[PDB]
């Protein structure tokens, strides 16, 4: 048989910069569309933003920010058990907020699992780089066996059969996202990824047939991005380089040829770890301010992008939102163009 | 859901991904007919419109372009009384052509009002979404009250959207969705459509109706120009390659050593607020000058344009001419390149 | 509708578009033979032909060109008696070959007398669009004169527009409508066809009637040459590979203590003046020295490109030589690549 | 009729390593626990898909014995004259007994100088030349087989499957697959000819598995991730150069340049190479100081190990019969690559 040797380069990949949403018809305006998402009956966002689980862009103050603005924070996992397990404590006793926090695929994952559970953490993020490996499977059965009720999300995946994988080992809700970090240099160290617009939607299109939302990680760089994934069947998106550079995320502000700036790594890279073959790479972010003015920004955007589409909510997007493809005259074309920028907007670089 | 199928399945071209195809030509550039008729009231003998900016076009912007053939759009970053003198000072200046932009809110009818009364010849119902209910039920509502004032309706960039505004009584319909040079709407919002897939797609449906279609945004050159034209556009609406002239609203300001003006898009931070989540952003463009030399490259290249393409007048052009599709590297070889070039073209900067 | 629905049917492919596939072999590179047959009265050694631009080819390039194994233009940019003495000096220099560039003008005619008279090998009936009634007409009006004169008509990209000048009398077609380094056309008027795909449709109906074609423009490196020949060319045409030539006209400019040459289009502003809408622009181009070292280069990446389709003349090229289609990623292979060039080539700059 | 090739110009397409991505399948095993060895032939067995290439500036006796201790293999270059090259292949073999290999051009001397690498017991000696699919390299395949029938005869490079079943049938173990992707390499510039090294890897690997022969993907590799491409497109062994060069047993010395270290990489075709007129095929340049062979090594293997664990493979048998690819545009390698943050450390394996 030689059908494995035949297909494979025939599958077609699509970023974000590669399409853009058709405007449609539209009866509601930007301000009156909802932009609500329900991840699960025990986790639903008043809007669809979710911060990174990475030591650089999501600890307690960052998530106790994220869920008063109506989106969820993952409290990293590079921290001891009671470390982390404080913090998720600390973010539900600051007004009974919801809250994730990451769990890396271990031996003392469930030791760590249970001390979040006592913390009453909200959901546990298995995440992991390749969410499609048996040990993965294995361990979000077992999280599902101990804890019938307990939100699961269980990611790293790009494809379907990833996601069907998942979803029959108990997971309530997929994150998809093998590659397009912006400080993740997977598919270059290892060769390995899915374009992510066309990961959401191959991962989406499998698991809307059982009814779990999926979670669009990774690639966002502008508010338009977002509005891509969503309407590609992401019910939230999961940002980090947009979120490193506000004041609540963790670390100091530092300043760099006189501008200020904050430290944001991938978890792969050389120091977050801390001879190791890294995935990521450290760098650093401009300093954006407070977190109320980015996220202000992004729903902005989207509801913007909604009001184009016709979407009064999440849901018409994602069933009736229709892409076109376009090359890269087309981006550019999308971008401004032929015209020097005086000074900068608050939603564009 | 057929629609979860479908989700990848358009393409769509722009400006720089193609080339109109050379044909058979018994006609000279200096010999072919540029006029256009967008309605009974409304011809233009250039098919130029300048768009309605506050950096754009006003009272000396719209003198000059009518004195070009073209036709100039008073932006509404005004009061009702300022944007009213301004058109009547067009048309006391010897008969001239004029427009003007008008919003779709609610004193939008008291703004028509002054503007009728200044015997304004076009209104441009000038929104960010033309697709909308708010702007079909505005249009009708222009229509009903001065059934013969000619109404441009915009922006759109489908087909279903065309179909919604002329059946609404819009005699004209703009398109353009994104492809501003000051325009973040597809990088905010993510939406947009090519602006050559979206002109050719809506100028298929105006067809139908015999509407003519406004290819407004993305052209950078005068090539861009002859390329919209030959996709269904009756006339092109142009923003940056008129924000340099003298004409333009704003004073000169040397940077980078050289003159520039003041270019901002209507739905930035400063247009917004002299007249928050935007959609443009504020820039400067070098200075062209006086309006006559702009016009006059333009021109020249659509009349090359037409004459390699065998086109007599704009209506053969847009019935006959044809496109070659291009890759990137196609638009590399379609520049000069290689070359350090030395002076200024008059119609190719750096 | 059918034209309203062909109008984006077609595509184009340039030389950055595709690569020349290797074949087999069984002569080596010195070996072959690149002599090429345009009429019977006009055979080059080597496929070149030198621009008829008033910066790139008169009286020294044209000699020098001929000496080679080539061909020049004398430029139109000139008095008729200037021109007339321009040819009669390449074939005062040992019976030379030697072409003049004419417009489609009223004195036409008198200025094609005046170069008859001085024994000229071929005329050149130079024009942005050679697909007009009014070139089609001065091609037959010239023909009915003088039967037996090589007159090369152009430009065209089109295999309507090449059958339209055969049969008006036109022996050969020179192809390019818009791929000169020097060029606006495509950019100021919107109107061109990428030159390969220009040279592949001229060359297939072109070849119905024995008539070559000219692959004229686009050509910056000399592997381009050879992909214009394997497109169905039997010669093609330069300009700026020419341009910075100790026998093209006009003295070294120096330019931040660098030798340089002016080049600019006929087009041009400049060009013209010795209110005006140009498809070209003025620029210079490095000091390359003598003909003999740049034709040596491009006749020596020639034959290397020949051995390489195991082609042993150019009709064999012409008729066999295979391409392969490869996206802008190929071309960035193609090219070196996370190098930092230290010393310049003879034949890559 | 005679238009068959005519019509049949435009059709080909290829794919380079920046135009796909590996797609991840369901794993079992981890990275730490594939295996990374590779058969070209009984006699000579790689324990890692890594093989140095034959230049001035990439491979001599200290770099091939560095090489082969970390499983991999060097190809001692041939810009030197017979009893150089014999002495280096001999001081290899004399090194502990490792695996070496040389280069040998197709000329009159060429026998001569196989002989004296034969009696230096050389374990393959490598028919390098600009265009494999030629009669003189056909003819010498078929030489040196006939006098030596057991010595491992390389040969290259093609880019094509009738090229690859030319050479199999004259004599070749093995096929080197790579017209012009090298990064010092001008040959598709100057002669336009070429084929994308990942569709060139992949239909030489078609014809060559047919006849059981493996095939080496050389040149274009950038990063770590290429070699997996590269390896999952159906090549046994990788032949790298770039990234190779820049070692600190490569041959030359370190030069100091605004504070970081180079080393002067160049290639064969180039002008230099030739010299110790002509029209060459490569350029001259220079490339970052790495360090030891270990360091970049270990990357190379890591990232290997890293892409087989995505997509299932134990061993690279597994990754050349079953790893499908995804094609991308230029926007999906952007998205591949970081972007929209200003890199502060360099890593070891991205720079
Ligand atoms: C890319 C990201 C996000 C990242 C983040 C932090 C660190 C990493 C590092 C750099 C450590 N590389 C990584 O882990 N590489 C990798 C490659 C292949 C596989 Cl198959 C796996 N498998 C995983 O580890 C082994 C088992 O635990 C298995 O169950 C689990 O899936 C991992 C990478
Ligand atoms: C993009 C441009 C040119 C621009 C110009 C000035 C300002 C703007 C701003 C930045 C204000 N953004 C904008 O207005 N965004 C937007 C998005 C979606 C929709 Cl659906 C709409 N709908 C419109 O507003 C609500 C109703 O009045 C409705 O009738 C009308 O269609 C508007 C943008
Ligand atoms: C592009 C090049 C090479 C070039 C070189 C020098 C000068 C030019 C200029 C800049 C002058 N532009 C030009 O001429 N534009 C053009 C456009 C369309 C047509 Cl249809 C034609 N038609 C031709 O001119 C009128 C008649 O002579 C007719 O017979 C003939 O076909 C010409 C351009
Ligand atoms: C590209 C590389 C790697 C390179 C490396 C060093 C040097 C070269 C040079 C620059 C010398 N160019 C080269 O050799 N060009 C070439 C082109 C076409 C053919 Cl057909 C051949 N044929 C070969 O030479 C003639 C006969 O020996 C024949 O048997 C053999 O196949 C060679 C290039
Ligand atoms: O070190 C890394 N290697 C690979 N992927 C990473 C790494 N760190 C974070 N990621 C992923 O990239 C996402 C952030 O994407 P960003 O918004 O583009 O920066 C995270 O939520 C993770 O899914
Ligand atoms: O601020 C804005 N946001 C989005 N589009 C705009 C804005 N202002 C103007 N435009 C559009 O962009 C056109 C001009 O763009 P340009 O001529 O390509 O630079 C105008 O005629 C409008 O259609
Ligand atoms: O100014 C001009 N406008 C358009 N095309 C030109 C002009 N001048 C020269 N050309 C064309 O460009 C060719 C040379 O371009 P190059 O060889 O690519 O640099 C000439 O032989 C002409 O066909
Ligand atoms: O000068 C040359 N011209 C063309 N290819 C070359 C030349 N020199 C070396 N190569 C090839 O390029 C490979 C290394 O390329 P790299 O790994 O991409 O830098 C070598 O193993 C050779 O196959
Ligand atoms: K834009
Ligand atoms: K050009
Ligand atoms: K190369
Ligand atoms: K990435």
């Amino acid at each position: 048989s030689n059908a494995m040797w035949e297909s494979k380069f025939v599958k077609e990949g699509l970023t974000f910069d590669d399409v853009l949403l058709v405007p449609a018809k539209s009866d509601v305006l930007p301000r009156e569309v909802s932009v609500k998402t329900v991840l699960s009956e025990s986790l639903q966002l008043n809007i669809p933003l979710i911060s990174a689980g990475m030591d650089t862009v999501t600890e307690a103050d960052m998530a106790i920010a994220m869920a008063r603005q109506g989106g969820l924070g993952i409290i990293h996992k590079n921290m001891s058990i009671e470390q982390q397990a404080e913090q998720v404590d600390k973010v539900k006793r600051s007004g009974g907020l919801l809250v994730g926090a990451a769990v890396g695929v271990t031996a003392d994952a469930m030791t760590r699992i249970d001390a979040l559970v006592k913390a009453s953490v909200d959901a546990i993020v298995l995440d992991t780089a390749h969410g499609h490996s048996q040990g993965v499977i294995d361990k979000v059965k077992e999280v599902r066996a101990k804890y019938p009720s307990l939100n699961i999300i269980a990611g790293n995946v790009a494809t379907a059969e990833a996601t069907k994988a998942l979803i029959e080992a108990g997971a309530n809700v997929v994150k998809v996202g093998i590659g397009p970090g912006s400080i993740c240099t997977t598919r270059v160290v290892a060769g390995v990824g899915v374009p992510q617009l066309t990961a959401v939607y191959d991962c989406a299109t499998e698991a809307r047939k059982h009814g779990i939302p999926v979670i669009a990680d990774g690639g966002i760089k502008y508010s338009g991005d977002m509005v891509k994934a969503l309407a590609a069947g992401a019910h939230v998106v999961m940002l980090g380089s947009m979120f490193a550079g506000v004041a609540e995320s963790p670390g100091e502000t530092e300043i760099y040829q006189g501008r200020q700036f904050k430290v944001y790594r991938g978890m792969g890279s050389v120091g977050a770890m801390e001879k190791l073959v890294p995935e990521g790479i450290e760098g650093r972010v401009p300093y954006k301010g407070p977190l109320a003015d980015t996220v202000h920004q992004l729903v902005g955007g989207l509801r913007a992008g909604m009001g184009y589409c016709g979407a009064q909510d999440l849901e018409f997007l994602r069933e009736n939102a229709q892409f076109i493809r376009m090359s890269g005259a087309g981006l550019l074309e999308s971008h401004p163009h032929h015209v020097q920028i005086t000074k900068e907007a608050p939603n564009y670089s």
